[PDB]
């Protein structure tokens, strides 16, 4: 079990871990998290404790969300996405500056995104399972300062693969209506 | 969203629990949790806490295990596909020894299985593909390893013929 961690080369705080796997001809088997090598990176005495799933079809985002206080640790486990952090952090010198990872099964990076960053993703393949964790203090109360930031919010500026992607439910009424 | 779990103990095998989530779909897709600590660690004994995250992609037709050993603790389910899952009780002082539980998994029986310690652990893809995901918890090959077929269990299987190495793809 190993781990390539970076730092990103432009979001300071962003992390990109990519996890060593093993293949052949059946398929692969991987490890995408250790507390040891991986909660280490988090404030001091904080560490991951909830995993999520989101599946979604071709032309599905999700996202901008955020708050000051969640961190996650995002990747794609089937499938193909584009997943985009953004700097949220209104002091900093990359704030509403954003960064793209295309996350397949031979690209598996897994981002480390961090408190103050929004979060957002999009399913290249025909359909693509989602996979995060979040830690997080103050298990009762909802954070305060969340914010959702439009998939095309023209002060970010994202390069998404479409024009035409389904924000809403309403929007897939559109798209393969059988013949 | 609320995040809710149903944890039912197994009537079969004493120690497993069957774990089901609350699951939100609509046409676009489904989002649901898998797993908060404050929930199911508090399954585990005396503090210890699932630490490691893995993954197994398999395809159609391939069957992993049966693996266990006596400090493991493992907590299971099928992300995308299906499988059928299935736990053995390898304790051998155990009053259920060697008697074993499947369940069917798949995006509309979203059961997770906590395998405890000293059982055996396997699965097998019925569907084009499966993403299995499974935690580990504890404080070399695994200490024990049986035939998915072996006699002495008996495990019903949708198939006689899984695929078992690379060769047989």
């Amino acid at each position: 079990i190993e781990f390539n961690i970076q730092e990103s080369k432009i979001l300071k705080g962003v992390y990109i871990i990519t996890p060593n796997k093993f293949r052949d001809l059946r398929g692969e088997i991987w490890t995408a998290f250790t507390s040891k090598a991986v909660d280490k990176l988090l404030p001091n005495g904080l560490k991951f404790i909830h995993d999520k799933f989101i599946h979604s079809k071709h032309n599905v985002i999700r996202g901008i969300h955020g708050d000051v206080k969640t961190y996650k640790l995002a990747t794609c486990v089937y499938g193909e996405i584009h997943q985009v952090v953004v700097d949220c952090r209104k002091d900093s010198p990359t704030y509403l500056k954003y960064e793209k990872f295309i996350i397949n099964q031979d690209n598996q990076q897994i981002i480390l995104v961090p408190a103050g960053f929004g979060n957002a993703h999009y399913v290249t393949s025909e359909s693509a399972v989602y996979y995060y964790k979040c830690a997080y203090k103050g298990d009762y109360v909802d954070a305060p300062d969340q914010f959702t930031y439009a998939w095309n919010d023209e002060r970010i500026g994202i390069d998404w693969p479409t024009n035409s992607p389904i924000l809403s439910e309403r929007d897939i009424l559109a798209t393969k209506n059988k013949g």
